[PDB]
């Protein structure tokens, strides 16, 4: 493509930086209230902020009155039990035997009932927000199934809040062979990496009739802003001039790509099921391919992107996208995403590849 021209795009993208941050603030303070109230109950007593997502890994981009927070919550002691092997969704139960448990309560039979927690959840979030009328917030009526809880800072931002356990255990078994670092980031950053608690989200998963209401998905969002945040070979990367690479550049372009022909097909249904996530794991499967600074060399910033690009569309056209975390969870298979969008996708990326990518103006 040329590195100017995408670098010209990268600049139109960079001028968004300061309204997204004051946003961001605000969201931070009503969040703050928030957990500064919520920790008063028994049961998520030990409630906090965990700092993920696209604001947080500096590269979110073109959507400044939208937001996604993250509440952890420690729960100690707990034995997982893997759904249909599923290998990234599993039943929460407790290896502890004492009743001294604070989810007691959200216990159907041995296993943790994900739908008591959320109620709860969403409950207390709802009489907390009705507790303020200092800040214009509201919470919205229950649509997704992740996100848990919709709220509405002012009448302009939208911040979406979602739960999510940490377990300081060492990570489930279906994550052995994840996180293929080890020629990038070294063997030693994977081992410490490893070290750090692994989180689960409330999802259901589809059998394909019907849908499993009381299991969690493995959440991993912090060790992918780790990554990010500190995502070169080298200690030094990105922190002078002769060691500049373009890795978090692909990605925003990545991201603004899919963005951008999400936006121009909105009318229809074809591109609905892609998200940012796809084109993140994406992007964490190129680098692995291409662990070497010298391979995201600046000035090469076309080719990598192209590079990005053309894994992106192999992984659509051959229906497989493994999780970078959990290798045998596939995010682009059948049961997932329908052959057809794959197809449109993959239609309109090399349209846009082979012009230039118009969408880029
Ligand atoms: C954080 C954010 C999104 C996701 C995800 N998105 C789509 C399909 C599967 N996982 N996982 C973690
Ligand atoms: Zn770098």
């Amino acid at each position: 493509m040329g590195a100017s021209k995408l670098r010209a795009v990268l600049e139109k993208l960079k001028l968004s930086r300061d309204d997204i941050s004051t946003a961001a603030g605000m969201v931070k303070g009503v969040v703050d209230h928030l957990l500064l109230r919520l920790k008063c109950d028994s049961a998520f007593r030990g409630v906090g902020l965990l700092n993920t997502g696209s604001y947080y890994e500096h590269v979110k981009i073109s959507a400044p009155n939208e937001f996604d927070v993250m509440f952890k919550l420690e729960v100690p002691r707990i034995q997982l039990e893997e759904y249909s092997n599923t290998r990234a969704y599993y039943f929460v139960k407790f290896k502890r035997n004492p009743k001294e448990n604070p989810l007691s309560q959200f216990l159907e039979g041995e296993i943790l009932s994900a739908s008591k927690m959320l109620s709860k959840f969403r409950k207390i979030i709802k009489e907390e927000i009705n507790d303020i009328k200092d800040t214009d917030v509201i919470m919205k009526r229950k649509r997704g199934g992740s996100p848990a809880v919709t709220l509405l800072i002012s009448e302009k931002i939208s911040v979406d809040i979602t739960l999510a356990l940490e377990s300081k255990s060492s990570w489930p078994a279906s994550t052995q062979e994840g996180l293929r670092i080890q020629n990038w980031l070294s063997a030693k950053v994977r081992k410490q990496l490893r070290l750090k608690p692994f989180y689960l989200v409330p999802k259901h998963a589809k059998e394909g009739n019907g849908f499993q209401e009381e299991t969690w998905r493995l959440s991993f969002s912090h060790i992918e802003k780790e990554i990010l945040n500190n995502h070169g070979k080298s200690k030094t990367c990105c922190e002078n001039k002769e060691e500049k690479c373009c890795r978090k550049d692909c990605l925003k372009l990545m991201k603004y790509l899919l963005e951008q022909l999400k936006e121009r097909f909105k009318d229809k249904k074809h591109l609905d099921k892609f998200s940012s996530y796809h084109v993140k794991t994406a992007f964490f499967h190129v680098c692995t391919q291409n662990p070497q600074d010298s391979q995201w060399d600046r000035k090469d910033l076309g080719l990598c992107f192209d590079n990005c690009v053309t894994y992106f569309l192999q992984c659509l056209r051959t229906e497989k996208l493994e999780n970078y975390f959990i290798p045998e969870f596939n995010l682009f298979s059948s049961n997932l995403i329908d052959k057809r969008s794959k197809e449109f996708l993959t239609k309109q990326i090399e349209y846009e590849r082979n012009n230039e990518f118009p969408v880029f103006d």
